[PDB]
């Protein structure tokens, strides 16, 4: 029993974190095999930020303008290349701590663990979701660029996020590990703003199923809804459209609880209309949308508390 | 910017988790130096747990009755003994990944990170607090006994919790690493209940300071109060008393924000008496009480390990 924002154990990723310095700019890198990955804005200067020409900035660098430090050991850079918004530094030693890993670009609504790091050293670990507007609501201070997000289903690390920027609203933007930004953002300090964000509907339904699995049914009702009518209502509360894909993805939780997906949709409609009237759901007074269906099956018992 | 419930990096503890099997029972153990630590109820059958005599049960077991697995490697048990509710299994090899560590017993209100483990294999990490009623609101399934809670204080892992039981209400109870239970619980399979819980006042104040650091400040007001008057209000709303020691512990956050503790106390008093509007604080509609003052400092300052 219980239900918390549960991150993956971070040790497999801690063993990959290094410090990268170019000029007076220092941030984090990710050391996998004999390559160190980091944001390309490590090569920018304080004046370079509005409209940097990264190709022109990079050709002026030699391998030895990059200082990479793994703990108290300096790594020797023997090559460098730019891939989209990520810099790839080839080093003379493979990381002996490299886990099994892959790179995956995730969809809005997917969740992942973030290992926040400063000067190549880890500070803390927490769960995040890719918002519908392609930002993440992280906890990052100056020096955190190069921190990564990941999942570790099975024993394989799936790297999905590298942190590049904090936006004026206080949310965060970054890339996959191929250097392609999530969303419309670009790595320069020009005015940019994330779109209006929405609530991840499939995730709220997953979390309501978690509540039922753990023994709570007070919010259910005797009604149902069509998918079309549910989306018509949900849209008025700034919820994302629920698709047939999402209904399919919720199938396992529906099967375990005996609650048809569209019947849980009717419960959500009523919660949006009524509020919680002093009650809570899994400890929250607001509807939670950063647990995916997969996250719920990962954490909850396979046996409903009936 | 931003503020999240944040756990310590778990790598130093991951290297310490092992699987312990006795008879048909498997759970987790903590491997430090040449000793594995786990709950003593590992030696019970289900009927044993109904009313266990642990010293008598342990007498009937030898070293080879304990099967200890570190990953794929089998560890050779060379001794065994109990300390309070914890079994100590001496093994023939010291853990080469043993971090600098110590054993600490925490006070209610203190937070810690939990590394939830199954079959000796870490599966997740999350942040908990020791509740005033000495339970923790964890997230644990069968097989999780022996998972540990910890803080990292500079270079040193301070282990403070080992998981033993889930209570009927779904909260959790465990011991320090010397086997002393937190709370009025015993390791026997029987109906046990925690007392009515209360809210951790100093932690709610720390989180209001975190909200002001992050620019969320609608709840500040012109009023101040006294420690005595505030404690009358805390008692009425089932909040823990606020001591002068708590005021001093909030010192650094009061210094970072410039807002005196008794100033903030008048804000919290008005929130307790009137609620929020339809308003939130740091995204929450409830007053959060599982961030300590030091938790707020370390997250907002970027302290590393
Ligand atoms: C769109 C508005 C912001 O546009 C940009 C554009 C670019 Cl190219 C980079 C940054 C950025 C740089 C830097 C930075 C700078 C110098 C040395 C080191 C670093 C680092 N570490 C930090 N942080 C930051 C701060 C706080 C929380 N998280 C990220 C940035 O957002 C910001
Ligand atoms: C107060 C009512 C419960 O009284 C007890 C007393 C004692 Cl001595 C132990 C337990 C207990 C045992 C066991 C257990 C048993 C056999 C083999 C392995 C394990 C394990 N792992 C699991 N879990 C448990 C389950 C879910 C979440 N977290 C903990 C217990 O609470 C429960």
């Amino acid at each position: 029993s219980g239900f918390r924002k549960m991150a993956f154990p971070s040790g497999k990723v801690e063993g990959c974190m290094v410090q990268v310095t170019c000029g007076t700019t220092t941030l984090n890198g990710l050391w996998l095999d004999d390559v160190v990955y980091c944001p390309r804005h490590v090569i920018c200067t304080s004046e370079d930020m509005l409209n940097p020409n990264y190709e022109d900035l990079l050709i002026r660098k030699s391998n030895h303008n990059f200082l990479v430090q793994a703990g108290n050991v300096q790594l020797r850079v023997i090559g460098h290349s730019m891939q989209n918004c990520v810099l790839k530094l080839k080093v003379d030693t493979a990381n002996p701590k490299t886990p099994k890993y892959k790179f995956v670009r995730i969809q809005p609504g997917q969740t992942f663990s973030v290992l926040a790091c400063y000067n190549g050293s880890p500070s803390g670990v927490y769960q995040c979701a890719m918002r519908p507007n392609f930002t993440i609501k992280g906890s990052f201070l100056n020096g955190s660029c190069g921190s990564v997000g990941f999942n570790i289903d099975y024993d394989c690390v799936s790297f999905c996020y590298m942190h590049h920027m904090e936006l004026p609203t206080g949310v965060h933007a970054g890339t996959d590990l191929e250097g392609n930004f999530y969303g419309p953002f670009v790595d320069r300090q020009t005015a940019q703003a994330a779109g209006t964000d929405t609530t991840i509907t499939v995730n709220v339904l997953a979390w309501l199923y978690a509540a039922v699995i753990n023994g709570d049914r007070w919010f259910l009702n005797r009604f149902t809804t069509t998918l079309n009518d549910f989306n018509l209502v949900a849209m008025k509360y700034n919820y994302e459209p629920l698709t047939q894909d999402h209904v399919d993805i919720l199938g396992p939780l529906s099967a375990q609880t005996g609650i048809a997906v569209l019947d849980m949709c009717a419960s959500l409609k009523e919660l949006l209309q009524n509020g919680m009237n002093g009650r809570t759901i899994l400890g929250s007074a607001l509807l939670e949308d950063e647990f995916t269906p997969f996250d719920v099956v990962r954490q909850c018992s396979g046996v409903t508390f009936q």
